[PDB]
């Protein structure tokens, strides 16, 4: 055994000793209990970043732990290969997106092998392979024929200069963020997942997710947005039926979730495209220009309520079917057309949004709900206004004194008896568009025929192969400019036909890849019939916090889709959910990267003083991206993982510090020297076992700290997922070992038990150095020894 810790000597040797026995290559073995640990799989950006190292060390800690407890542990790894970054790296660097993507993957696969993640590399997957995306092309056609996937004209944002569809996250003051040119709303056909058909199941099955964080569950419920409310019809007054036609001249229909406040409505609001707005603006230009203002706007859903609520009145009036008060119709910029009836009512006294609206326009505020003896301030908002569970009605005639639940059913009875109302279930959730007017994505298996319509490619001819010998220039979809691709014969008649030149949303691959891992080479379907049974669903999912409302919901949706096609049994894909914290770092300018910078703050190369700015998430914007490759080169893979799991709990954010990195290194040198100096003073012994009534009190108390730590470390991996405190518990166990005289026959057998357990508890964190130190203390296979057991006799 070497006297000093040389991680470059042991880490690659321990890795080949791990490939020799193939410990992480798992198969369907129903003898050992299965455990499917999954890390969110990365995009081939080029090289790994510090955020990647956290995610995959958290997952490797959990996997190496469960595996040490005798589990069949599947920890697969793949590549989210499609996406725009390969297209921009193609436009700039004059490479093909495929050639760029494959060059990126092989470097990152080397970096991952350098960190020692016990990944089943025999299940590796790349989404840009026809071996993979054929199955989402296959699922497309099956659901397309079933109607769950369909084609319809929706409105999109077109950038006329840079020539591509844009998302509202990229629309700044009506102009694209790259060209800066005024964008045009356009009605193009798109393919849609009918996720609204699965809205109720996607909601109720959240309840069965016992180990999901209710913080995340709540977010899904709100994006789904189920609401039990009332559909009310306000009759158009005889003085305002002009311009309208049919039912629009007879009445105005609204939906409300609080019809127990129908007596409190003081004004209604329609959308800009509502016929009421078109009839009123027929001669009023300020109304015409306001309707034009709302249409040009492209307010994102992430910023949907950030907009100042505005609106002009119409001069037209409707009649409340209850109190009979004649209310004025308003055009408003929050009533969305296509989001239900396209027109709402407004009770300023009990909706905070309608309160801020009425105060803006001096519109009346009729209180109809009272909650106790509280004073109603018609000029200040109070929390007891929007109450739905504790208020009884007032200023409502016969409805005074009912709870909201009885007042709901009461108003429903009156409105239904007239025909002016009805109760209705509604969902904020809208269908899912998956059409990307880009190239580097999964093509859509639809062939257009002027006689047969939009026919899908049959399973025979799948996959519809995406050409890799393409370099996007920048002007529009490169596939629409390739007749050698889109020119084909119609599969339903034989005539000339164009393939669909759009590609699917890169979200599609991420919504089912965890199922492909179970049988990544299976040629007869998405997931093998036999392997989806043994693995069931993912037992642990670790990833970032970005796009949880998006991705996590889609995986839940695809799972239920695939479950309705005999492919899988489970209703839910992920059992346990852990979201890591971002890895942040300080920023420097003169933006200078922290790697080539030193502190007093001067440049590493020139000694040129550069100023230090605030810390951001590790990004390329402010040049704070710390390269984990440089980190491994300095101290090694063990020091990297140890620091990542020690600086903070996985949920909490992580401040990168160069000294804290060096602190994790010195602990490993201390752990190295500790085991060495023990073996220098007389080799190895057999670890202590059994009754202790006979040991010295100085040793009885160390066996206490031992099996106290052995329990706290097990609890910190399996229950709390607090790997930082787990490292601290082992450190304390070591600190008392150093203060204890172990130079006796019994003192040695305890020091073995202390050290044989300490290396095993820290193995999931730092497997290389622990595997090495374990080999010097015991010749049994470390996994044959298993997770350290807790002796309760040492605790009493
Ligand atoms: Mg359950
Ligand atoms: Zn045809």
């Amino acid at each position: 055994m070497q006297e000093h810790y040389q991680p470059a000597a042991i880490e690659p040797a321990a890795q080949k000793k791990w490939d020799d026995a193939r410990i992480s290559n798992v198969s369907e073995d129903a003898s050992k209990p299965k455990y499917y640990c999954l890390s969110m799989f990365p995009y081939p950006s080029g090289k790994l970043h510090m955020g990647h190292v956290r995610n995959y060390t958290i997952g490797d800690v959990l996997s190496r732990f469960k595996l040490l407890n005798g589990f069949n542990v599947m920890q697969p790894m793949g590549w989210d290969a499609f996406g725009m970054p390969a297209e921009n790296a193609a436009m700039k660097n004059n490479v093909a997106p495929a050639a760029w993507t494959y060059d990126n993957i092989e470097y990152m696969k080397t970096q991952l092998k350098s960190l020692g993640f016990a990944v089943d590399w025999e299940r590796e997957v790349a989404t840009c392979k026809p071996e993979y995306y054929r199955w989402e092309q296959w699922l497309f056609t099956k659901l397309f024929e079933k109607g769950i996937v369909y084609r319809k004209n929706g409105t999109v944002n077109w950038d006329p200069v840079d020539q591509t569809v844009l998302a509202n996250e990229q629309v700044i003051d009506g102009r694209g963020w790259r060209s800066g040119a005024l964008i045009e709303k356009r009605e193009i056909p798109m393919y849609y997942f009918k996720i609204t058909d699965y809205a109720e199941e996607l909601l109720n099955d959240l309840d069965k997710l016992e180990h999901w964080p209710e913080q995340v569950k709540t977010m899904q419920r709100n994006w789904i947005g189920k609401s039990r409310g009332m559909t009310v019809r306000f009759a158009v007054s005889d003085d305002s039926k002009q311009g309208l036609e049919g039912d629009y001249a007879k009445f105005l229909q609204v939906y409300t979730t609080r019809p127990d406040t129908l007596m409190g409505a003081t004004y209604v609001a329609v959308a800009a495209e509502h016929p009421l707005a078109t009839a009123a603006a027929a001669d009023k230009p300020e109304l015409q220009a306001f309707i034009a203002e709302c249409k040009a706007g492209s307010v994102a859903e992430a910023d949907m309520a950030t907009m100042e609520k505005k609106g002009v009145p119409t001069g037209r009036y409707v009649v409340n079917p209850l109190n009979g008060d004649k209310l004025e119709v308003w055009i408003a910029n929050y009533v969305l057309w296509g989001y239900g009836d396209g027109a709402v009512m407004a009770v300023p006294a009990h909706d905070e949004r309608d309160f801020e609206f009425a105060a803006k326009y001096n519109l009346p505020k009729k209180q109809v709900i009272a909650v106790g003896d509280n004073a109603f301030d018609a000029n200040r908002w109070q929390e007891w206004y929007g109450d739905k569970e504790n208020g009884v009605l007032v200023n409502s005639g016969d409805l005074d004194g009912l709870d909201f639940q009885t007042a709901f059913d009461a108003v429903a009875a009156k409105l239904q008896s007239q025909g002016a109302g009805e109760p209705k279930t509604q969902y904020r959730l809208r269908d899912w568009g998956i059409s990307r007017q880009r190239y580097w994505g999964c093509p859509i298996p639809i062939v257009h025929c002027e006689k047969c319509g939009n026919v899908p490619v049959p399973a025979d001819q799948l996959p519809v192969v995406l050409p890799e010998n393409v370099v996007p220039d920048g002007m529009g979809s490169p596939l629409a400019k390739m007749p050698e691709f889109y020119e084909t014969s119609c599969p339903c008649c034989g005539g000339a036909a164009k393939r669909e030149t759009d590609t699917m949303d890169t979200f599609i691959e991420s919504s089912w890849y965890f199922f492909r891992y179970m049988s990544p080479k299976f040629s007869d379907g998405m997931v093998s019939a036999e392997s989806a049974k043994y693995w069931g669903a993912v037992d642990q999912y670790i990833g970032g916090i970005e796009h949880a409302i998006g991705h996590l919901l889609y995986a839940r949706f695809f799972t239920k889709l695939m479950r309705d096609e005999g492919l899988v049994n489970v209703d839910e894909p992920f059992e346990r959910l852990l979201t890591q914290g971002m890895v942040v770092c300080e920023t420097y300018y003169r933006w200078i990267n922290p790697a080539d910078v030193e502190l007093t703050a001067v440049l590493k190369a020139d000694g040129l003083p550069v100023v230090i700015s605030g810390t951001e998430k590790m990004s390329k914007s402010k040049n704070n991206g710390v390269d984990p490759q440089e980190l491994i080169n300095a101290y090694g893979a063990d020091t990297a993982r140890l620091f990542m799991m020690f600086a903070a709990p996985p949920e909490q954010s992580l401040e990168w510090s160069d000294s804290g990195v060096e602190g994790a290194h010195r602990f490993l040198r201390r752990l190295w020297r500790t085991v060495y100096e023990y073996l220098k003073q007389g080799g190895a012994v057999k670890a202590f076992a059994g009754n202790q009534d006979g040991l010295s009190k100085e040793l009885k108390d160390l066996r206490h700290k031992l099996h106290s730590t052995t329990a706290k470390v097990s609890d910190d991996y399996g229950r709390r997922q607090q790997f930082n405190t787990a490292i601290a518990a082992v450190m304390e166990l070591l600190n008392q070992y150093d203060k204890t005289d172990t130079g006796s026959e019994q003192g040695r057998a305890v020091a073995q038990e202390v050290l044989e357990a300490a290396v095993r508890l820290l193995w999931p964190i730092v497997p290389h150095i622990c595997e090495t130190l374990w080999s010097e203390l015991n010749g049994a296979k470390l996994w044959e020894a298993g997770w350290p057991t807790v002796d309760e006799a040492a605790l009493v």
